[PDB]
């Protein structure tokens, strides 16, 4: 009964980030998932939890270039989609993995 | 004549990681490049320049968990290969995107 | 009816940094709160509520140094206490500043 | 003779934040120094060098609200004078705190 949340900050306004499209993968395969934050930059279903979550490595595909274009970067943007792998040992726990973006940078980190 | 450098900062001791395998990949290909930093956190060549440095997105593979390993994460670490991609639209700039790197987090931004 | 809260996170080992002190004080002032993080890392009551929250700027100084010291950095720590100013500008809004703490970095940011 | 040096980066668009103002102290006194960083989000002369460089705490106070304020956040912005304590180990040694700076977070790190 393990779990994987996320979230996403813009740091460009301090708010959380809305709307914005997240791609899961398996590592070496094909969308799985796809999701789009709500207003607190969250998923109201985890977006992984009791059998599905299977140890190993996965792939999330922040779609940052959208998000930002739809607040304002440019035609070819600096980030497009903010892709993080992370690999999931334990199946019976909280994963918990935050993205702080800005335009230029953006954090990753396993949060609580 | 373009330029894509890089440079990695291991926060866990504020010293520069060295001897890091870092992949690099044209979007949706093979690498094409494979290098491993200096004692400086940094590769001597540019990781990309003049005619190969072609507008694009590219991926950047860090090899973290590797590098954690060898000054310790565990057998399944959090952190194994962390990837970065990103969009280069003027073929004539300079790109420099360091990585700030920790065993559960990290940072990456468009440096000076 | 604003409010104030925090949250620490151990990017060393993916854990909430626990017991960590934390001072909190109006710009050019003394101590008036003195608070330790619960095993989550944060704090049950809010650092800040209500009639006590005031527009203006504060400071929160992170006693890191003592952290990392009983998880153990050394005997002249680079981080010691890290210092956090800010200005609240709306008295009745939620404020949500986490902090992602490293022996050698940190993040500073306006969670959700 | 040891090294003080710094380097801010506006993670907003991916410059260098020239022309900010850094406050520098020595803990518990007034300013010692007020410098303006140049076009590269540097300054010419090490903020700290040789005798000047005495192990202890220092603070830098990076003018983070007036430099988005001339790029433009608000009359009470979030974030106005992003303070930065740290302690200078070693006198002989060069230390490089650079500064990714966001209107809503920031990363402060020792880099190389
Ligand atoms: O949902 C979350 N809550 C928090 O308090 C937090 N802190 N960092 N990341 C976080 N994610
Ligand atoms: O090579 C680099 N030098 C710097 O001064 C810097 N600051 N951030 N990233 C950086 N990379």
């Amino acid at each position: 009964m393990g779990k994987l949340t996320t979230h996403i900050l813009d740091l460009t306004c301090g708010k959380p980030a809305a709307n914005v499209k997240i791609g899961l993968k398996r590592l070496g395969e094909s969308i799985m998932k796809e999701v789009y934050t709500n207003n607190d930059g969250r998923v109201d279903v985890p977006l992984l939890a009791g059998e599905e979550l299977m140890s190993g490595e996965y792939v999330m595909e922040f779609h940052a270039g959208d998000y930002f274009a739809s607040k304002n970067a440019a035609d070819q943007p600096f980030l497009t989609i903010v892709t993080v792998r992370f690999q999931l040992a334990d199946p019976d726990a909280h994963y918990h993995i935050p993205l702080l973006l800005s335009p230029f940078g953006y954090q990753v980190y396993r949060g609580s």
